[PDB]
């Protein structure tokens, strides 16, 4: 496995979304891991509507729109729904909406989903690098994770009670300090532009290995 991978050099990570006061992080978390797959297998590059997956993939999928909700069975409801459409047909409005999906703008399909093993971190780093980029669930309930700016995130508070959905685009060390690359959906001005690098091979901190999947086009 290389040192380090960062799946926004391959052109396979859109821009950073801002989901306001909709606890949509688990639907941005989702869209933005069959993005990649889409790009790695189309050549092509759009962002998906999360506003979708908030008013379409409800209650039968366990999910509560801007109530929170779950990635695995985000990616589920695309699967039965046979397909998501783009973030350009179906806009995000940070409010739970009556489902308005339209086949005409379909932009991406989904055939299955992995789900990793429960805080193996060795295993996340190889699905990574071989699959792309992995959706998985955090503690982000400090006020450190809110006020993060820059450099390898470390807190001791934090827990493996798992409470934001986010995606893992890469991974590497920072002057030897190993790191989660980790695309939020707070806007670009949360962190390093959008993203925050988070500690790696700590005990699975934060609980960043304990919930992960991917899906697969
Ligand atoms: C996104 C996390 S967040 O709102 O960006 C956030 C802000 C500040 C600190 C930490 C997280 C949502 C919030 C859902 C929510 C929770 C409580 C009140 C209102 C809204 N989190 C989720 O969707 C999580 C994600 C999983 C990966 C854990 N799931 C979730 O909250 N639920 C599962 C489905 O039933 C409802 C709760």
């Amino acid at each position: 496995l290389p040192d380090s991978v960062d799946w926004r050099e391959k052109g396979c990570v859109t821009e950073v979304k801002y989901q306001g006061s909709c606890g949509a992080c688990w639907a941005f978390s989702a869209v933005g891991a069959l993005e990649a797959q889409l790009k790695l297998k189309t050549g092509k590059l759009v962002t998906l509507s999360a506003q979708n997956l908030v008013d379409c993939s409800t209650e039968k999928y366990g999910n509560k729109g801007c109530n929170g909700g779950f990635m695995t069975t985000a990616f589920q409801y695309i699967i039965d729904n046979k397909g998501i459409d783009s973030d350009a047909s179906y806009p995000y409005k940070a409010m739970d909406q009556k489902c308005q999906y339209d086949s005409k703008y379909r932009a991406a399909t989904c055939s299955k989903y992995t789900e990793l093993p429960y805080g193996r971190e060795d295993v996340l780093k190889e699905a990574v690098a071989n699959k792309g980029p992995v959706s998985v669930g955090v503690d982000a309930r400090h006020p450190s994770f809110f006020l993060y700016r820059s450099g390898v995130y470390y807190e001791p508070s934090c827990t493996q009670n798992v409470n934001h959905g986010v995606l893992v685009v890469g991974y590497g060390d920072l002057n030897g300090k190993e790191y989660w690359l980790v695309k939020n959906s707070w806007g670009h001005n949360f962190g390093e532009e959008g993203y925050i690098r988070m500690a790696r091979n700590k005990g699975n901190h934060c609980g960043i290995a304990s919930f992960p999947s991917y899906p697969e086009i």
